[PDB]
């Protein structure tokens, strides 16, 4: 639950992604992979990155962060009323893609991470924890989804 105060820094933190959302989400994906490996083992279509510097020089992997990202800009701009977008990301991630809710963890901290990295000095206190509370929120009610499910 986020004051209107809080999801306006959400969506001000935004911006900075929106302006560059493919060398954002190709920034998060590296993070998450070089920093977590047992991820890329989910990615039939990335395992066989095995540097960083194939993972930079990849280009499709540059186009799924743009999904990512693109998808996950759509729920913040819900402002926390994102049951029908969110249901068939947790269902997909929880049936198809079998993906922990650890993973989803993971991947919030590496947004903060990258957020930080390309922008220092400008990703304020005050927007890290509203950015960290809107994750916590979408990661909830995933976990929610996931218990209905009962994945692990
Ligand atoms: C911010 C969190 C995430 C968002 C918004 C997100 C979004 C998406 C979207 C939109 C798709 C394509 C449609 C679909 O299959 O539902 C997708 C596919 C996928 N996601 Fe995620 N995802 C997130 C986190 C993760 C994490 C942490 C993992 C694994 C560590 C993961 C694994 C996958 C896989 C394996 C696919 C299929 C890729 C393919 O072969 O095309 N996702 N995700």
């Amino acid at each position: 639950g986020l004051s209107d105060g809080e999801w306006q820094q959400v969506l001000n933190v935004w911006g900075k992604v929106e302006a560059d959302i493919a060398g954002h989400g190709q920034e998060v994906l590296i993070r998450l992979f070089t920093g977590h490996p047992e991820t890329l083992e989910k990615f039939d279509k990335f395992k066989h990155l095995k540097t960083e510097a194939e993972m930079k020089a990849s280009e499709d992997l540059k186009k799924h962060g743009t999904v990512v990202l693109t998808a996950l800009g759509g729920i913040l701009k819900k402002k926390g009323h994102h049951e029908a977008e969110l249901k068939p990301l947790a269902q997909s991630h929880a049936t198809k893609h079998k993906i922990p809710i650890k993973y989803l963890e993971f991947i919030s901290d590496a947004i903060i991470h990258v957020l930080h990295s390309k922008h220092p000095g400008d990703f304020g206190a005050d927007a890290q924890g509203a950015m960290t509370k809107a994750l916590e929120l979408f990661r909830n009610d995933i976990a929610a989804k996931y218990k209905e499910l009962g994945f692990q």
